[PDB]
Formats: C-alpha cells, sequence, structure tokens
C-alpha cells in the first residue's frame, strides 16, 4: 500500500508505470517509500 497522495500511473507514451502525488503534485518513476 501507498503513503497518503500517491497513486500508480501509466505513461501513455511509453507504457511504464510511475508515481504522482495528489498533494504535492510530485511524480516520479520509483514506489514511494
Amino acid at each position: 500500500k501507498l503513503p497518503p497522495g500517491w497513486e500508480k500511473r501509466m505513461s501513455r507514451s511509453s507504457g511504464r508505470v510511475y508515481y504522482f502525488n495528489h498533494i504535492t503534485n510530485a511524480s516520479q518513476w520509483e514506489r514511494p517509500s
């Protein structure tokens, strides 16, 4: 399970998975802590 704010997303252009944080609008390739 992911920390508050994060959701798993999928890149529509590369097909890769990434994480987006609704609270801080941060996004990153690596699953957060």
